[PDB]
């Protein structure tokens, strides 16, 4: 191919279209959103540009329709463990990653990318992030969503982390590069990180004390907490103390 990153995901434009549809018809401070426009702004992005040629200015129409106010001191933010944190905010909305915004719920589990030149959609092969370019379409449009999430964030915030990797606390990742360092200390009291197993007290873990400091560095206070059993903790906050949680 063209490129060594995947194609466009089939039918990318129905599908983004019928998700603005679906969360605007959800959610109520979302129903003045136009999705015909947000479709129109989201392709304006991308379409007829050099695919390793994206900047973050090009996704500010999107930003501006997609504009939105999450309760700021609910913020769950995550690393390498997306599918937990996922099942965690469903079951009562205690927390609220960015996939619970309408930008983050438009694109997930979605690639695209255009072409220069011509105005069609690429679904033979996307940009990779590694071997091709940092500047592509998806890389880009995550970086502008998630720096403005960490900036809206307040008081407590948390993350969760894969304990099983091998940097529980990766600096190489999208939380670490750019969430950590937009978090606003005016704002912000506390970082409070879920260390998911799956043994040690993994809060102890080297990485973890670098992002301890880390943040200590920027006058934001740092807590750590393992969760020892991801099964259980999700039946507890199901069902809560009506168990030995
Ligand atoms: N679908 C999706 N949602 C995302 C999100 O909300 N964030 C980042 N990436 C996200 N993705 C895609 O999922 C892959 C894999 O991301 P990883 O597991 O390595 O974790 P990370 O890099 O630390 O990003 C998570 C971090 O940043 C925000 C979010 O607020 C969260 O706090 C990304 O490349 C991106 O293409």
């Amino acid at each position: 191919q063209t490129w060594s990153g995947p194609g466009t995901t089939k039918r990318f434009p129905e599908t983004v279209l019928a998700r603005c549809v679906k969360y605007t018809e959800i959610h109520p401070e979302m129903r003045h959103v136009d999705c015909q426009s947000v479709w129109d702004a989201f392709k304006g992005a991308f379409i007829s540009k050099h695919p390793c040629d994206i900047t973050e200015e090009d996704y500010q129409p999107l930003m501006k329709l997609g504009t939105q106010t999450v309760p700021c001191n609910k913020i769950l933010l995550w690393s390498r463990i997306k599918d937990l944190a996922h099942q965690f905010t469903q079951v009562q909305r205690d927390m609220f990653t960015l996939e619970d915004t309408l930008l983050g719920y438009l694109a997930d589990d979605l690639t695209w990318c255009g072409e220069f030149d011509t105005s069609k959609i690429n679904y033979q092969s996307c940009p990779d992030w590694r071997k091709d370019c940092s500047n592509n379409p998806v890389s880009v449009f995550w970086k502008t969503v998630s720096r403005r999430f960490a900036e809206a964030a307040c008081d407590v915030v948390h993350v969760m982390l894969d304990g099983s990797r091998s940097k529980i606390f990766d600096k190489d990742s999208t939380f670490g590069s750019v969430e950590v360092h937009n978090l606003q200390p005016e704002k912000v009291q506390t970082l409070e990180a879920w260390v998911i197993h799956g043994s040690r007290d993994l809060c102890q873990d080297p990485t973890i004390k670098e992002l301890e400091s880390i943040i200590s560095k920027r006058n934001i206070q740092f807590s750590c907490k393992n969760i020892y059993r991801p099964d259980k903790f999700l039946q507890c906050v199901k069902n809560p103390e009506d168990s030995s949680c």
